């Protein structure tokens, strides 16, 4: 129940602000996946977690754009 947050316009997101704890990448999951779900920056841009299992995620190990 976890991934990659896809865009609304460009297929991969832009990048994230802070790594380790942060409201950046928790605001933007939650808005996406519903007002329960998590999310951290992975590295580059932000990942989500606690998903419903229905849910749409960016093949990172398939695409590469960040």
């Amino acid at each position: 129940k976890e991934g990659y947050l896809v865009s609304k316009s460009t297929g991969c997101k832009y990048e994230c602000l802070k790594l380790g704890d942060n409201d950046y990448c928790l605001r933007e999951c939650k808005q996406q996946y519903g007002k329960s779900s998590g999310g951290y920056c992975y590295a580059f841009a932000c990942w989500c977690t606690h998903l419903y299992e229905q849910a749409v995620v960016w093949p990172l190990p398939n695409k590469t754009c960040n």
